[PDB]
Order: structure tokens, then sequence, then C-alpha cells
């Protein structure tokens, strides 16, 4: 009988996984995984194997994987609009379930996400009264924290549900959240950049990306394609990155998914993290302000380094090679905007930056990360409001942290609560 | 020459500490601190020595310490109003500097915090338009995220300051934040519980606690005393607790102190964490609803356990004994409200709960934690709005996470970014 239902699929999947994690632990719970050194402690857990996160695993050389699926692989296997880029909808099914979805499954997340899109009056209100000097990420985060009055897990909890059923409310929570995100995001864009206009409504027949672009006001067909790849590739990046790990950390205290995602964005918003999106553009904007020589480009990079700032869009805590997210973007540019000056500028830096970083001898990974290439793609299409870029990153990331949130709760993952130490204490240990 | 200035003290303190952490590492950076097992990974880092945090160290048996200062010790050594409880101001000086302040230093944080108290118009606005079904923690968090437009570190960063000077803007950031907190908190209270009234203004001559109580509208002299202990003992609890660790985690990406503190509250807001404050009261409220026998009390506890819920206010991830925060509160009650029925009820549970928890055989620590005792103290004084309790916890916690934030940045602590793994991956490792 019947038809598509992530939830019913999930219901078959949880017990097996549980069981499977049970014996594993019964047999290796005591196996040492690694060691912890002083340096790791002082170094922000660098190199520490500390979290279990399932939806994605990052390889230091090869880069991110969604099952064991690489970006190029997803590109090939996930369903497309009709027509080149992969639907973030399909990634999502993939992240939750471990399996490649059928277009028919994919069409289901679309409707579903379309059905759930709705904003409460208080939230709209707040967004409309916010000042234009309030950063876009700030507005996004305060808005999602403010949606928690709508929480199905928050409500269920207060009613006293048995802990075995958490995963069920979380899932509603997450589907509703994802569903709402674009409305919230577009409302910010519109208030800040298209004053007096309106987001309009969601069209049950479109895919999530395409309703987002409409609400953002973009008509360019290829722009929609950009959005679909963008939202897909920004999805997830294992659980130790600030944004994901934050969501995991807060979600672990039983704060609802709205509250964990909003904390997550306060993290995405850090310069060292997602804000790099925006930071690259400004730096590029500054560069061009002060078609240059490789050498003048180089004087430029040293000046940043010498000033005790970072070069944005370069380096990575885990990656040891060029981010396949960066390559992916590059290949998109070569097909669609190969003659763009900004693009050409990004291709040029690629030949200098890492060399300069190797020169300085401090960065462990001198290659570009995803942030180095995303904004140029956007700017080309007419979306030149750079302080807004990170919101896009936010909307995508929801796909991964929320898919995992549902698993944490399904698996009964407990309170994230490590032991801390002081310098005196350590010195004495 | 001259007079009091935390900042000038801090300026003398940073280089020494830096230097001191330099050689330490040069000599032990490679020393293994511990090991990581599968179980620890699956278990939310339980038992993992993973963070360096300086302001406070929690001993599993003896409980929290601010330098190496115990709660009873602070009680004795910190300056008081004039007249029994310790000023959260003095704790703060203590947390930042490692030293016991003089009343004259303490009077300085008071004025300082009084000088900096001010709310921007947009923030006030948002608070006034929020719905009454929007949880108090929600409102607090969206409000602090929304204050980030005022960030001195956010502004400085965008201007390109050298990384050596971060600690300086953070400190302004933190002093301004602490300073504002009570205004924000009281404005929420007032809107939600005293509609039509106003917070009134801050009096440069009072201490931080006493201006808070006034803005909250409480006149009881002993209530002020309660507040002063409360805000002091809730200050900090090492860095691995959700709230603190969150702030550390987000702050590590360079998000300003407003954004890190607001993420921190999304964490405090979890039932498993600070919300326990509130959870205890409701549970107590439910209990009394359905002067009882030890036995009926016991049937009551089993019913919670059997229902797959937690008993609130009991248990702890690190503590192995009764929280000295709990004892501290208990001793306050015995002096001031020994005949209170709710209090008597809390004393009774103390004789049953742990026994029942020992019975069940799942909790590692069956003793009460701070959350088990705080609300009864408040309720007694007429502050019976339990969904509000966690805000108080929030305002206090700022004292510790912000004091450490200033050190992280002063010490050049990098990006918190551990390695995650999947079950498949682990299974294969
Ligand atoms: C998408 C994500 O948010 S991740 C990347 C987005 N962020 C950026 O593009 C910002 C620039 N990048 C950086 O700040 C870093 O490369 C990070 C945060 C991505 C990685 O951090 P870490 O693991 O601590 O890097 P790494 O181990 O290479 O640091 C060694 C030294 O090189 C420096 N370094 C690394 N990347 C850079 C860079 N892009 N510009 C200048 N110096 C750099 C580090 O700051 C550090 O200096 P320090 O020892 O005085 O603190
Ligand atoms: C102030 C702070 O926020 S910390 C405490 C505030 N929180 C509370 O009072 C909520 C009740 N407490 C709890 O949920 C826990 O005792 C915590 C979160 C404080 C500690 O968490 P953990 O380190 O994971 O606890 P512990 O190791 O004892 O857990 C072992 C088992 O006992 C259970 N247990 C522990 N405390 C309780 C309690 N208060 N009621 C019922 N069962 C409990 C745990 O949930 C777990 O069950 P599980 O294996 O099916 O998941």
């Amino acid at each position: 009988a019947s038809s598509t239902n992530l939830k019913d699929v999930l219901a078959a999947l949880i017990p097996k996984e549980q069981a499977r994690i049970k014996t594993f632990r019964q047999q290796h719970g005591g196996t040492a995984l690694g060691q912890i050194t002083v340096d790791m402690s002082y170094g922000g857990m660098r190199g520490m194997k500390g979290l279990v996160y399932e939806t994605s695993v990052l390889d230091p050389d090869e880069g991110i994987r969604f099952r064991g699926f690489s970006i190029p692989e997803c590109q090939k296997l996930l369903p497309k609009g009709g027509g080149g880029e992969p639907l973030p909808e399909g990634l999502f099914w993939l992240l939750v379930t471990g399996q490649i979805p059928t277009g028919a499954q994919v069409s289901w997340l679309s409707k579903e996400w379309a059905k759930r899109a709705a904003l409460p009056s208080h939230v709209v209100t707040m967004l409309d009264n916010f000042p234009t000097n309030l950063h876009p990420m700030s507005q996004l985060s305060a808005a999602i924290t403010a949606l928690n009055s709508e929480s199905n897990f928050a409500r269920a909890y207060a009613e006293g549900i048995l802990r075995t059923k958490y995963w069920e409310m979380v899932y509603e929570s997450a589907m509703d959240l994802i569903a709402k995100l674009p409305c919230v995001a577009a409302k910010i864009y519109r208030n800040l950049y298209r004053a007096g206009s309106s987001i309009g409504a969601i069209d049950s027949k479109l895919d999530w990306s395409h309703n987002f672009t409409n609400m953002l006001g973009y008509t360019d067909a290829q722009f929609t394609e950009l959005m679909r790849l963008y939202l897909t590739i920004h999805s997830d990046h294992e659980g130790g990155n600030v944004s994901a790990h934050t969501s995991h950390l807060v979600g672990s205290a039983l704060s609802d998914p709205y509250l964990s995602f909003a904390a997550a964005m306060n993290g995405l918003a850090g310069p060292l993290h997602g804000l790099a999106n925006q930071e690259v553009l400004g730096w590029l904007a500054q560069l061009q302000k002060a078609a240059g020589a490789d050498a003048s480009l180089r004087d430029y990079i040293w000046n940043t380094l010498n000033s005790g700032r970072v070069v944005p869009g370069y380096g990575h805590a885990v990656l040891r090679k060029t981010d396949p997210r960066y390559t992916c973007q590059r290949e998109f540019a070569l097909k669609h905007l190969p003659g763009d000056p900004m693009f050409k500028l990004v291709a040029q830096l690629y030949k200098i930056v890492p060399n300069v970083l190797l020169e300085q001898g401090a960065a462990a990974n001198p290659w570009p990360n995803v942030d180095a290439h995303s904004g140029v793609l956007l700017q080309y299409y007419g979306m030149t409001e750079m302080n807004y870029y990170t919101v896009l990153f936010g909307v995508s990331r929801a796909l991964g942290v929320l898919a995992q949130l549902i698993w944490s709760r399904a698996l009964g993952f407990p309170l994230e609560r490590p032991k801390s130490m002081s310098t005196d204490g350590l010195i004495a240990l």
C-alpha cells in the first residue's frame, strides 16, 4: 500500500541503527581511539576525534562525503530540476536516509517543504521593525530563535513525552524549519535591499530553490541553477565545524531545533567561519580599489599578512588540499561566466595566494576553501549585496545540521559535556 | 599615580600569562593527557579532557572553584554590600584577574557597570512587540543577538585590527554586555509580568544586584541579598558545561561577544541544562497538585522515571557529590525561610530522590545540583513566575563566560574545531 513518507522510512531505519550501535559498543566501547595532548587542548581540539556525526565525513585529502558520496558523485546521482544541478531536496533525503532518492521521493520533500512554509505574525513583525544597520546574520538568528514559540518538540517536552519519541518531534521541528528558512531569508533581503516590495508566495509546484529565487526576486534561469548547487554543496561538512558542532552541542541539552539552529548561525557568523563568504568579497573589493600584475597582487597579500589579519577564503582546519567545494564552483564559473573580471581575479589569486601562504610558513593548509569562490558566482548574477552572502550559507547548512539533529535524538546521544582544565591544573597534572 | 582600571591591570597580566603558556607548551605540548575511547565519543565527550578554560575548575568531589577559591571561601573573602552576601562584582574581578579584589576595586565595577547600562532603541522596540507566549529565554537570546549592531569588536574587526589587540575590544564588548544585561532582563519581566510599568533607571550609586532588583520591582531588603548570592554562585562552572562551552566554541570563530553569549543562552535554555531551574518548580507544582508521606513521594518519583522523563534538579555530568551550590542555597533557606512549605518539600525530596535514583541504577550521580534549590528561594520572595527563572541564571553566567572570553582572545586561543566521525567510519577504524 500507500506512498512517500520520510518519517515512515525513518521509523524502519532507527531500531536497526540503534541495535547496530549497541553491539558495536558492547564490543568496542573501551577501545582507545586516540590520545589527547596539551597542544591539542590549547589548540582548539585540533586533531581530536571527539564526535559522532553521521551524515557526512570529511577526508583531509579527498574532501567531504555525504554517504561515502563525493560531490562529483552527488552531481551525477541526485535528481535535477529537469536541468543540470542537483536538488538540495535529494541531498536531504540522502543525508537522512543514507540512500539515493528517486525523483519521486525528491518531489515529495518539495511539496512538503512547500506545505510547511509559513511565518507567524510576530516574526514578520520583528523583521519589519529591524534596523538596516543590523547585520543580515543577526536578523536571521534573532528571527529563528523567535520561531521557537512554534516548536513541536518544545511543546511535546513540556507535556512530558517519553524520551524514546524525541526523534519524532525533532523531525517535524526540522521539516517545518527548513520549510520556513527561505521565507525568513528572503524577507530580510527584501526589507534590506528591495524596500517596499514583498516576498510573495510559495508555489507548491516548484522546488525549494526555485521558490527561494522567486522570493529573492531573481528571474535568471541560470541563477536558479546556481542556487540549487549552492544550497546543495553548502549542506554539511562533518560535525566538528563550528556551526554544525554548535547545533549538536546545544541540541544536546534538549533545546529545540529552532534554538539549536539559531546558535549555529551565531557560529556561521564568525569571520573565521561562514562570514568568510563575505569577507572574501570585501577584500576583493578593497583589492581592486587600491587588472593588476602578479607582483602588485603579491605586495597586497603581504600587506594583509603583515598587518596581522587573515587572508580570507584560504586555509582550513581539516582539509589538506584544495576544497572540492572550491573546484566545484570553479567548474561552474568556467561553464557560465568564464570572462568575468572578478572571476578572472579569483583565478589569479589561486595562482598566488597559496604560494605566498607557503612562503610565510604558518598556515598548515594554504589552499582555498569554499568561501574563496562562492561570492564571485553570486555577484555575477546581480546579487552584489556581500553582507548578505552568509545567510545563503545558513539556509543551506540547515540541511545538514538538522538531518543529523534528527539522528542524535533518534540514537539517544546524551549531553555533550567534556571536562575542562586550567593552565595551573594542567601544569600540575 | 592614578586609580582603578581593570583594563590596565589586564594589560600587565596578558604578556606574563602568554609567556608562561609558551614555555609550558614548549616543554609539554606533546605530553599525552588522556585517551579517547568509542564510548566517550558516543557519550558526549564524557570524561574527555578537551578544553582549556581558566576562570574556574570543577572538582568532581569537592565542587566548583573560582581561583582555587571555594564557594564558602568566596563567601568569606569577597566584599559585601555592607551586608552579608558577596557582590557578583567582586567575583568578576576575581574571575578576570585571579586575585581577590578590594572593596574599592569592587566599587569601580559597580559605577562602570552602571555607566555602561543603556539600551538601544531597536532593541527596546523588539522587546515591546514580542508576544507573551514567547518564552523569556527566547526573548533574552533574540535581544542579545540583536545588540550586536553595537559591537566594538565587530566594528574593530571590520576595520582590520591586528589580531594582538582582539582582547581589548572583547573586554569593552563584555563590560558593555554585562552592564546591559539587567536592563534587558528586567524589561522582559516587566513586559511579561508587570504590563504598563517601566524599568526606571540605573543608579550609579548602587551595586549591580541592587539596581537589578529595583528594575525588577522588588523592595524586600533580604531579596537583594538573595540576588547578590544568586548572581555570584551561578557565575561560572568550568568550560565544559553547555552554556560556557558554547560561548567558547562560537567565540572561537571571531563572532563578537554578543553573538557568543546569545548562542550560550540557547544552550542554557535546554531542559538538561539551565532550564532545570524552571523544570524543578513545575514538577514541584505538579507534585503538590496531585504535606505528603515519604511513600506517596516515592510513588511520585517512580512514575516520572517510569514515564521516561528525568527527575529535574538531580544528577550532574561531572559532580559525584551533592553540589556545594545546592548546600549554599540550603544554608540560605535555613537562615531565612526555614518554615516555608515549598522549602520543607525541597528538604524532603533530598531525603528520597537520591535513594530512588540509586534504586533505579542508571544515574551516575544521584545528588541534587544547583537547580534543585534555586527556584524555592525565589518563589518565597514573591517571584513565582517560574518560566522566568532561567533568565536569572543567564544574567549570572555572563559573569563567567565573558571573563574567560577575554582570556581566550588574550591568549590567542584558535578555532575550536575537532574531528568528527561516523559510525561506519568508526566501525572501520
Ligand atoms: C568555511 C569555514 O568557515 S572554514 C574556513 C573559512 N575561514 C577562512 O577562510 C578564514 C581564513 N582561514 C583561517 O583563519 C584558517 O585557515 C582556518 C580557521 C580556516 C583554520 O584554522 P587553524 O586550524 O587554526 O589553521 P592553521 O592550523 O593553518 O593555523 C596556523 C597558523 O596559520 C594562520 N593562518 C591559517 N589560515 C590563514 C589565512 N587564511 N590567512 C592568514 N593566516 C592564516 C593561523 O591563523 C595560525 O596563525 P597563529 O599560529 O598565530 O594563530
Ligand atoms: C545545571 C546544569 O544544567 S547540569 C544539571 C541540570 N539538569 C538536570 O537537573 C536534568 C536532570 N539531569 C540529567 O538529565 C542528568 O543527571 C545530567 C544531564 C545532569 C547529567 O547527564 P549524564 O552525564 O549523561 O548523566 P548520567 O551519566 O548519570 O546518565 C546515565 C543515565 O542516568 C539517567 N539520569 C541521570 N540523571 C537523571 C535524572 N535527573 N532523572 C532521571 N534519569 C537520570 C541519564 O539520563 C542516563 O539514562 P540513559 O543511559 O538512558 O541516557
